[PDB]
């Protein structure tokens, strides 16, 4: 899997990407070119990469859980803005990057990045718990309004500086080393039994290559977006390509003014002679997609309480919003076939890199 492919995504945003209150999304790589926001119970299990190419990924709420399996590249600024102790958030990432807007870690939650490159300033407070667990490259870390910021055992941190304030914690365990240029601890700890060393001429070593390879890929060039098709059959507003030679079944369904499950019965059941509950849905669409009434869908499940798509969702316009009524989306993604690929190389005019 690579994280430049189209069809690697889950979540491919052209625009901005602001999902729905429960919105869970399993496997794949989401991709946003401008805004990220959360309100809240937002879950990634098993994600790949999460590229964002704008200007903030602000993440909201409580409940949140992330799992970003290689790369999570924030162009700008990434905020989890604070979950209640009840309902605290997760982060459990390999490779993360920032740049000038930084990482503002709000607490009740425990953060984890095996590696940590930011060009700004890694905020870690209100009760936030940050742990990294191989390597940082930043340009401030600031623990501050009771934070903690671990360096595990053989990892190394690097900052330019260092603040520690109102009860933030700094923990260095055995084995490990934290590397700044300059520090400023007034009210605040760094105790634990590995190295700390202020060094104003510090060499650190260099940011690796994946960083520069996605801050220099022009996703929008990959494909030309033009109007979404449309037939009468079915939903008026809709379009489809559908394949019945994969199990379960494939459709995608173009949306060029959004999708509904109103029209989304209509033009499903038009195309297949019916909606089997266990239908491959890959949804494209140049508006929003509502579900105003999420329990007419058959991928309803009402043991969960979710709509359950097994696909993945490819929105084009400036802004997009998923919103639902009464009921949480559990997207799982599932790789698309062949015609369906097909289908949507013809539809955006896409160009794969390799
Ligand atoms: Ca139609």
């Amino acid at each position: 899997s690579s994280w430049n492919d189209l069809f690697e995504y889950a979540v491919y945003s052209r625009g901005s990407f602001l999902p729905n209150y429960k919105f869970t999304v399993r496997g794949g790589s989401i991709y946003s070119g401008e805004r990220i926001q959360t309100q809240g119970e937002f879950k990634a299990i098993g994600v790949n990469n999460l590229i964002c190419k704008g200007p903030e990924v602000i993440v909201n709420g409580g409940g949140n859980s992330i799992e970003i399996k290689e790369i999570m590249y924030i162009q700008n600024k990434l905020v989890f803005n604070g979950a209640p102790n009840t309902n605290p958030n997760t982060l459990n990432a390999n490779k993360i990057y920032t740049g000038l807007g930084g990482m503002e870690l709000n607490g009740y939650g425990y953060y984890k990045a095996n590696e940590i490159y930011s060009d700004g300033e890694v905020q870690v407070k209100n009760y936030g718990n940050f742990e990294i667990g191989s390597i940082g490259i930043v340009k401030k870390l600031t623990v501050t309004d009771n934070g903690r910021t671990t360096i595990k055992s053989g990892a190394t941190l690097y900052c330019d500086q260092l603040e520690v304030r109102n009860n933030g914690r700094v923990f260095i365990e055995a084995g490990a080393t934290l590397v700044t240029r300059a520090i400023s601890i007034s009210g605040g700890t760094i105790e634990g039994p590995g190295t700390r060393q202020v060094n104003p001429s510090a060499t650190f070593p260099s940011y690796p290559p994946f960083i520069d390879d996605i801050k220099n890929f022009d996703f929008d060039s990959r494909m030309s977006v033009t109007t979404l098709p449309a037939d009468p059959v079915g939903a008026t507003t809709l379009g489809s390509v559908y394949d019945k030679s994969a199990t379960p079944w494939e459709i995608v369904v173009y949306g060029e003014s959004g999708i509904n499950d109103s029209e989304l019965i209509t033009e499903v059941n038009s195309k297949l002679g019916s909606f089997p509950s266990n239908v491959r849905l890959y949804l494209a669409s140049k508006g929003n997609i509502t579900f105003s009434n999420p329990t007419s869908l058959p991928l309803y499940n009402p043991t969960t309480g979710k709509l359950v798509i097994e696909g993945a969702i490819i929105t084009l316009g400036s802004t997009f919003n998923i919103n639902i009524s009464g009921a949480g989306i559990e997207l799982i993604y599932k790789r698309a076939g062949s015609t369906i690929e097909s289908s949507i190389t013809s539809t955006l005019n896409y160009i794969p890199p390799p």
